[PDB]
């Protein structure tokens, strides 16, 4: 039984995909959303990983001391089918346009929108990724040229190697994306000042 929340904001308004981080849940970026994009309504969905009570999208391997060995493909792979399906199902209930949606992410939930979005798995209109990164390296038939994605970094950020990050933004801008890179100071941590970042991003590109 799906855990999610919806909110139905103003209908006319694209849909926000919420996506949380490790040990987040479907309520985490509520409040963060309402700031980054007011009225849209919020369509936030939990992840069905939960190894020793920690909510995640996808299995880790445990080799804790690796970046990308440490993600299990095969979980990421079946996962993002069912997210993809679930995301359909939801906007179907609930008379959202996906072609239209705004998947905002933080840390494991901005890295599986990314990760379906290079895939070709949803067709999001716009990502914001707080603290995101590459999964896999993979052969993307993906065409992205027309879309915007918003991404913050850390060179602080233990979690995400500036390697894999330069790697990522190749991925989306080699598929065509106009990419908005965010510099925070905190670490892996969701700050303040990214969170008005993207919210002024979204102004100009909306």
């Amino acid at each position: 039984m799906t855990d999610y929340v919806f909110k139905a904001g103003r209908k006319d308004l694209a849909p926000l995909l919420l996506l949380h981080s490790t040990g987040g849940d479907e309520h985490q970026l509520v409040e963060i959303a309402e700031m980054i994009a007011p009225s849209h309504p919020i369509l936030s969905i939990r992840g069905r990983i939960n190894e020793q009570g920690v909510n995640r999208y996808f299995k880790l391997r445990g080799l804790g001391g690796f970046t990308k060995e440490n993600f299990d493909l095969e979980s990421l792979d079946e996962e993002t089918d069912w997210l993809t399906d679930e995301v359909s199902l939801l906007a179907e209930k609930h008379d959202l346009d996906v072609h239209k949606m705004i998947a905002i992410g933080y840390s494991n939930g901005a890295n599986v929108a990314l990760n379906m979005f290079l895939r070709g798995k949803i067709n999001f209109d716009k990502i914001i990724a707080f603290h995101g990164m590459q999964l896999e390296d993979f052969e993307q038939t993906v065409q992205l040229d027309d879309k915007h994605v918003f991404l913050s970094y850390a060179p602080n950020d233990m979690i995400v190697p500036q390697k894999n990050f330069g790697d990522l933004k190749g991925d989306l801008e080699d598929s065509g994306c106009q990419l908005e890179i965010y510099e925070s100071s905190l670490g892996h941590q969701l700050t303040q000042e990214e969170v008005l970042a993207a919210k002024k991003w979204l102004t100009e590109t909306k």
